[PDB]
Formats: C-alpha cells, sequence, structure tokens
C-alpha cells in the first residue's frame, strides 16, 4: 500500500506548525480538536493565530524557522509558501524521525492528512494519496450518505458497555454473537437518538439476557473463478466475518485480499481430501466460525458434498453460498455466451480428470446441439480431440481454451476441433475447454481483452 | 475527536513489532505491504517469519525486548501474550515519542490500528477509537463491497492525466463532471488494470472526445436467482452507477431494492415484450449517452439471451460488458441440498431447456445430473420419454420453486413421479434428475417453505 492509515492520540502531545496562514489555520484546527499542544511558528499570522493565542489555546512563534521547535515533537505540518523553508521543515523532521506533512507537497511529506468523515467516536478517514483530490471528495461525500448521523451515539454506547460485555461473557466468540446483535438493533440506535433511555435498558437487558448459541458452524463459499469483484454480497460476508478460512489453491489472492485480516488462514492441497473434512468438522465442533472457501463453485466438481456429509450427524451447522463457477465466468470473459438463440439446447459441465477406471460416454459427449465445457481437462486434450472426432463431431467445430479465466492474467485461444490438442500445450492450468458453435460468437461479443 | 488518523508513508522506515505469534505475524504482514523496513523481536517465532525472514523481506531478534531497537525507529507495535513486555514496549516508545500500538489495549498505545480498504493509492480507513471493533469490521465489509477492486489504477491515472489540464475544461464545474465520467468508467479501470493499452487509449480519448454529458454503455448484468446476497460485488457497483436499469421480472425484488435510488427504471417483463423490442430499448436508451444496466435472472449467457441483446448494440459503436451471475442451477444446488455433482455420481451436469425435439436417447444416458430450465410445462413429456429411453424408473428427481429465496419449495420423489411432482410447484422452477438428489436428507440446510 501507499500509506498506512493510523489513529493517533495526539492529547496534550507537542505538535509544530511552520506557516501562519490559511492552510495552517485549517490544519492547526485539527489538531486543536485533537488535543495537541501546538505551536506555530511562522513569519506572519492571520486573525485567527491571534484569537487562540490569547485564549491560551496554542504558542505562537513569530519569526523565521526554528527547528529546535521540533524537539519534543510527534508530529509537525510544513504549511508556508515557501518551498525552500518547507523543505528544511521537512529535512529537520526526518532527522528527528518526527512524521511530517507538506501541504503543498504530498509526495514529500512523510504522511498525508485524510479526509475525515466524523462520527464520534466512529472517524472515517479517506485519502488518493494525493493522486487524485476530486476522487476522494467525491468518496467522501458518498461515505457522507451511507453513514447514519446517530452512529456515533451507538459507537459510544459500545464503548460503555464494553466493561460488562468482557465480565458477562468469558469467550471471545460469545462476545462477537452479542456485538453482532448489539450494532444491527434498529429499535436500540433510535432509542440512544431519541435519548430515551428506559428503551435503551429494556433492550440491553433483553440482549444481555439471550442464551447465545455456542455452536461453530461451516459455510463452503464459492470464491467464483479468480475475478474478485465476482465473489458475492454473502461470500464477501461470511469471509469477513470468519473465524478461520480454509481455502484452495484455485481462490484468487485479491479474494484471499477480503479475508478478515484478524482470521486465521489455513492452505489445503498443492493435502487429501478427507484430511480436510476434519480440519473443518474439529475446528466447527471447537465453536468457531469455519469458511470453506473454494474456488468457483463449491458444488460443481469442488467436492463440497463430500465436506459436508461429514458435518450432518455431527450436529455441526452447515451452509453454502454458491459461486460463479469458471463454465459462466469464463463465458462472459471470453465473449463466448453457453448458449444463444439455438446453437444449443444444452450445456455440459463435463470433468477431464476422470477415475482409477473411468471413461467418458464419448458417444454421448460427441452430439449437435450442445456446448461442451471440459474442467480439469488440460492433460487429454489430444484423446478428448481424437474421441470426438471419432464419434461424429465435425472436424471444423470451433473451440476454445481460456486460461486463468476472469483474472487481468486471463488467455483465451481458440480454432476448431483438429487444433485442440495443439491449442492445449500453448496453456497451463487452470483452463477450460469449450467446444461447440458459441466459439464462433466471440469475435463479436468478446468486450474483457485480446490479453 | 479523540484520535487523528493521518496516512504514514512507511516505505523503508525502519518500525519495531514486538512478540512473535499469529497477532505479531498479522502485523508484520500489514507492515510489509506498506513497505517498512521491519524488525522483529520475540522471545520465539512461529514460522511465517522465518519464512519472511529468509525471502529478506524483514529482519528477526530473537531474545528479550531490548529498547534499543526502538532507537532510530518511527513506529512501534507491541504484540506479544505478556502485559509486563508490552507496557514496558509501550513506555520505551513514549519516552522516545515513537507512535506505538498495544494489540490488545487500544488506550495503552500513543496510536490504534484502523480498519484498511485497500485501493491503493485510495485508501479508506474506519475507527471507532477502540469503542465498536464489530462495528469498524462491519463498515469494513460494505465499503470493500462498494469500492471496485481496480478504482486505485484509475486513481493513479487520473492524477497524471490531467496533463489535458483545464484542457478542455476551464469551470471547476465542468471538470468535476469530467472526472464524475472517468471514475466510474469501469472499462477504463479493467483496461488499465488488464495492461491492454490499446484498449486503454481507445477508451480513454472516447471519454475527451464525446459529450460531456454523454455516458453511453450497457452491462449485461446477473442478479442470481433471487437471494440478494448472491449478486456479485461487481453486480452491485454496477447497479448503483447505473442511469437506468431495464429488468425482467425474473430479478426479486431484493434485488431491485439494491438499485440506485435515482436510476430510472424500466420493466421490460410480463403481466409479453418481444425480444427485440428489448434489444432496442437498450440500444436506444445506450444512444442518449446513458449508462444502461440489463438486470438478468441468474447469469445472462445462460439460456438468457444476454448474446442477442448484445449482437444489437456491437456494430453501434456502443460500449458493453457483462457481468456473470449465479445461475439457477447453482443456485439451486446450493440451497436445496443437491450438489450437481458428488463423488463418481456424475461425470457432467446437463443444463438444458424445456424449432426442434430434445435427444431423449442422449439425456437418458447414466453418470449425469439433469437440470431442466424452464421446463414445468414439459415435465411429464419428460417423464414419460427419460423411462422410455430406458433411464431407471427409480431415479431421483426434484423440482426447486424460486430457488434461494424466503418462499423456496423442494418438492422430490422418483422419475415415476415426475409429471405429478410439478402440479405442486410453480414457475419459476428447475427440474434435478439424477443421483445427486438423493443426498438432500443429509444436505438440506436451507429451511423448506
Ligand atoms: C482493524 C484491526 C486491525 C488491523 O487492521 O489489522 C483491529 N482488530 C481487527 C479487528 C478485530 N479484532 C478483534 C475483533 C473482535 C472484537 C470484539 O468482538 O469486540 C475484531 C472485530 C472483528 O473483525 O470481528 C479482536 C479484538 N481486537 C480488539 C479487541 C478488544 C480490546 O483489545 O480491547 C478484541 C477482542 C477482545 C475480546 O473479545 O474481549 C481491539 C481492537 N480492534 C480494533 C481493530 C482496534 C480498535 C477498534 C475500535 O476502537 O473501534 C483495536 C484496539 C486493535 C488495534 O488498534 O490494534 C482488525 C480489523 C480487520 C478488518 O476490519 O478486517
Ligand atoms: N493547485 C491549486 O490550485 C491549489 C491546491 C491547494 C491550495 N492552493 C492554494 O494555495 C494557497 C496558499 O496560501 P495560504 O492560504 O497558506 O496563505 P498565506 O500566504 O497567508 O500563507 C503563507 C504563510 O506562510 C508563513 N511563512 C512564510 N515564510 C515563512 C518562514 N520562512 N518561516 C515561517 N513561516 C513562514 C507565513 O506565516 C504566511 O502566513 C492556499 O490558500 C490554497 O487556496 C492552490
Ligand atoms: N479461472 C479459471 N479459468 C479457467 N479454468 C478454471 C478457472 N478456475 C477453475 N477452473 C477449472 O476448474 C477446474 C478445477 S475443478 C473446480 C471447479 C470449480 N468448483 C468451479 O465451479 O469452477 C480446473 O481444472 C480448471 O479446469
Ligand atoms: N429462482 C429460481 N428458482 C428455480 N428456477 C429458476 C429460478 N430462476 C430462474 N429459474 C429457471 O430459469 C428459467 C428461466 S430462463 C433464465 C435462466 C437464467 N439465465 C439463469 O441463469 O438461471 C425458469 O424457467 C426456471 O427454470
Ligand atoms: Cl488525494
Ligand atoms: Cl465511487
Ligand atoms: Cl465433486
Ligand atoms: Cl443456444
Ligand atoms: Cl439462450
Ligand atoms: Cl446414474
Ligand atoms: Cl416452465
Amino acid at each position: 500500500m501507499d500509506h498506512l492509515p493510523i489513529f493517533c492520540q495526539l492529547r496534550d502531545r507537542d505538535c509544530l506548525i511552520v506557516g501562519g496562514g490559511d492552510v495552517a489555520e485549517r490544519k492547526a484546527r485539527l489538531l486543536l480538536e485533537a488535543g495537541a499542544r501546538l505551536t506555530v511558528n511562522a513569519l506572519t499570522f492571520i486573525p485567527q493565530f491571534t484569537v487562540w493565542a490569547n485564549e491560551g489555546m496554542l504558542t505562537l512563534v513569530e519569526g523565521p524557522f526554528d527547528e529546535t521547535l521540533l524537539d519534543s515533537c510527534w508530529l509537525a505540518i510544513a504549511a508556508t509558501d515557501d518551498d525552500t523553508v518547507n523543505q528544511r521543515v521537512s529535512d529537520a523532521a526526518e532527522s528527528r524521525r518526527i512524521f511530517c506533512n507538506v501541504v503543498d507537497a504530498p509526495k514529500a511529506a512523510s504522511f498525508i492528512m485524510p479526509s475525515i468523515i466524523d462520527r464520534s467516536p466512529l472517524m472515517v478517514a479517506v485519502s488518493a494519496g494525493g493522486t487524485s483530490p476530486v476522487l476522494a471528495r467525491l468518496l467522501r461525500e458518498k461515505l457522507e450518505s451511507l453513514l447514519p448521523q446517530h452512529l456515533g451515539q451507538v459507537a459510544r454506547y459500545a464503548g460503555q458497555l464494553r466493561a460488562r460485555v468482557k465480565k458477562q461473557f468469558a469467550t471471545m466468540g460469545e462476545r462477537r454473537r452479542f456485538w453482532e446483535k448489539f450494532f444491527v438493533n434498529d429499535r436500540l440506535a433510535q432509542s440512544l437518538a431519541n435519548a430515551d433511555e428506559k428503551a435503551v435498558n429494556a433492550t440491553t437487558e433483553r440482549l444481555f439476557s439471550e442464551p447465545l448459541d455456542h455452536r461453530g458452524e461451516v459455510v463452503l463459499v464459492g470464491a467464483g473463478p479468480g475475478d474478485a469483484g465476482l465473489l458475492t454480497l454473502k461470500g464477501l460476508q461470511q469471509i469477513q466475518q470468519a473465524d478461520i478460512v480454509v481455502y484452495d489453491r484455485l481462490v484468487s489472492d485479491d479474494i484471499m485480499n477480503l479475508v478478515r485480516r484478524d482470521a486465521d488462514r489455513v492452505f489445503v492441497g498443492k493435502v487429501p481430501q478427507e484430511e480436510i473434512n476434519q480440519i473443518l468438522l474439529r475446528e466447527a465442533q471447537k465453536g468457531k466460525r469455519v469458511v470453506r472457501l473454494k474456488g468457483g463453485d463449491p458444488f460443481i466438481f469442488g467436492r463440497g458434498g463430500e465436506e459436508l456429509e461429514t458435518l450432518c450427524h455431527a450436529g455441526i451447522p452447515f451452509s453454502v453460498v454458491p459461486g460463479i463457477t469458471a463454465a459462466s465466468g469464463c463465458s462472459a470473459y471470453s465473449g463466448i455466451p453457453l448458449t444463444h438463440r439455438d446453437y444449443a439446447q444444452s450445456v455440459r459441465l463435463v470433468t477431464g480428470h476422470l477415475k482409477t477406471g473411468g471413461e467418458l460416454d464419448w458417444e454421448n459427449l460427441a452430439a449437435e446441439k450442445q456446448t461442451l465445457v471440459f474442467y480439469m481437462g488440460l492433460n487429454q486434450a489430444a484423446t478428448i480431440q481424437e474421441k470426438l472426432i471419432a464419434f461424429g463431431m465435425q472436424a471444423d467445430m470451433p473451440v476454445a481454451l481460456v486460461e486463468n479465466g476472469t483474472s487481468v492474467k486471463q488467455r483465451v485461444v481458440h480454432g476448431v476441433l483438429t487444433q485442440l490438442g495443439e491449442l492445449a500445450q500453448q496453456v497451463e492450468s487452470p483452463a477450460l475447454i469449450i467446444v461447440g458453435r458459441v466459439v464462433a460468437l466471440r469475435d463479436k461479443l468478446n468486450w474483457f481483452s485480446n490479453h
């Protein structure tokens, strides 16, 4: 990331502002409200500084920059109109390791000031890093509409209850169930805003009085095929709120960046399958919220059935969030719809990785008016070619292979059936094989990239 | 206000973490993402730390906390399970005026780590000062859903391409409407993200050429089968920047509630709008220079005629894109406890529609999960002809009606009972044929209605 956002306690801590005009003023107001012990060192001062100095709210130092003023300081702000003076202030601060903002110069400061949406004690800060000040302000206002004014009264009450919530709940997993109920009780929010105390207490005592469900849970979540925009709303919720995320390798890194930062991640795979099952079951028995995060959809060649059947009579609550399967993701992003008027009456989602002694039913697969989609079929493209031709599929039937579909790394090779073996040599997994006349639609429908 | 948020530039600045467990490891990773010159001092380290040390990415000091490690430090984090150590650390940090966090003790610290939505260089931070971390996390989740993944790319390209400064826009009012066009153009954004810079300046100079009021594009968004939580993030983002939403009735009311409050709505469904009318409504509304979202149940390219709808816009020079959706097969499969595949049960899932006939001999072959879209009418012919063409009569069947919705109904039995099990359900309904259906009584986690 460009920056690390932090929230500083500035109460009773020395801060220095060099500069005395309109920019200096605005930053000083900020620092005063955070409780900084503030000195302002400037050649000249606009009247607001006189106001503040006369009522004992800051110290004014009238004259050129005095770097010894930095000596006791946690933060410094260079707000003069003189680039030279500002750079001297910046240098002096770096030597002392004091975080420094240079108002005219986002790239040269050691911190920048964010735009602040204030719902104290709840605060939202947004910044483009100085690159895009207009985007920040349009975000700033969109955030404003989204955050109810009274959210502060809810967050304020939460802090007052924290001691009581720590005493009455011994676990920290039971404390989460209480807060999750607390923060979405609309009547409680309302009664706080109306300062209706008897209503606040009535709802509050009921909340405390509620037997919490101690059982854990397992949720199979489909990550989709890679593009993180293709995660579902509910999938996002589960991974934002999970205690532990068990995940395989076809889950994308961008999707992993959406996991609760505070949650335990457990990788499986490139681990046997019955291994995975018990990892979940004992972990859900242990009372924690477990997400099995799976590539694409969990019930299309994900073995999600296997992972769940372990839990049915083991009394473990479970649930399933479907995901965008590879055929759907690769259909959309290659410009190759899986159906179209009648090019196809069927879509066949077919595995290539078959049993110890399993053979696909080629005679059936070669039938006309369908879109074939092979999962896990890279290493048998030549066999797929040879069999489909032998059971009637025309030689010039168009095919496509989508490698890393929906990713910024997505590659699409295509051609006709007698090239399928050759084409497959030009991709690595994960790749999907699409066979059918809809592959020709690519050139009119392909919207996402030429790779 | 009780804490001042600032955005620290940490690239190659010395920071210290004290502790070497899971907690310290999470903080180390965040500080690494920010490019800190990271030292980690702990009595023992979990493996992740020594991996990080072997790839040159940080420095480890094995042993008790030594406060001279703070000597050239900009930021300090106390992440041990030992309050005595954490106090020693934060105290050592305060006398040096090094901003310090005690992970576990928000007011021991001199700073708090907020929740972070990272769209670098664009960033959002959420904190309540230690009073409401769950609330902070709830707000992170929603901001993650609302902020596109590659807004950052656009952020970068923006500050740079203002070389066309006032160029053609002298009014702050004119400019901020160009920036409005600019930051929500998600095609520019993915073309940036994909590095396709022929598609960049394509989309770029259209933005600088076309009239400033004009925003003409079409997005096919799949709404999934009805549960509003099955919209994708990008689905949501798109239906929130729409000028005009064209929706079709297989779009649930819950999904429509998420639609932009100020978007226009055109209901193209039944009460029977033929396809061509739809195909030019989209065309027309996009010709007017409006950001058009066409909402469709499930996934647009699976029996949705999505391709037909894009054939219109293709040669009209109107940009389009597609956001796939959860198709009814997946949604019904997940919410009914019937996986489309399981072990050796099925080598292939068949999504099939209810001029021409269906190849019953092929539908009848073994080791398939058959999924019948729009087949409630034909449910009796289906039953008849599947048995006639050799499918074993005991084959489990299930019909899922309004799958994923708060009124979904699952009625199941055996191929003999297919036609009559259909009278119990109304459109929209899926017919599932195959041995996977039997797992329902072991995997039914939704509530049947
Ligand atoms: C942002 C993030 C750091 C990061 O970015 O990595 C950080 N912790 C994360 C989330 C989170 N951590 C925990 C919970 C469950 C809490 C619950 O149930 O109440 C959650 C919420 C959740 O996600 O469920 C365990 C925990 N944490 C704290 C306590 C209480 C205490 O210590 O007093 C307890 C439980 C002890 C108990 O159960 O008793 C303290 C804090 N948690 C805050 C945020 C800070 C002030 C919050 C504010 O003032 O509003 C602060 C002081 C940490 C700091 O400043 O370092 C990261 C968000 C990642 C994301 O958003 O994805
Ligand atoms: N690119 C843009 O379009 C853009 C973006 C942001 C801001 N701006 C403008 O730039 C303006 C800057 O002007 P200002 O508001 O600061 O008014 P100002 O002229 O009063 O600020 C100068 C201040 O710097 C101090 N100063 C100068 N030399 C000094 C020295 N050697 N030691 C100590 N202090 C010294 C003085 O106290 C003086 O008050 C802002 O008002 C803002 O509107 C323009
Ligand atoms: N992004 C992607 N692009 C192309 N193929 C992918 C893919 N992600 C997964 N696949 C395919 O999925 C196979 C794994 S089987 C798991 C598939 C997943 N459950 C789904 O519903 O899509 C891989 O062999 C590969 O063929
Ligand atoms: N919520 C739902 N529950 C069960 N079946 C549904 C459904 N929504 C759509 N369908 C099925 O889809 C048919 C309409 S055709 C449109 C399908 C859509 N493109 C998709 O991906 O799902 C209906 O006849 C019904 O069989
Ligand atoms: Cl900015
Ligand atoms: Cl936005
Ligand atoms: Cl499977
Ligand atoms: Cl078709
Ligand atoms: Cl179709
Ligand atoms: Cl079978
Ligand atoms: Cl029907």
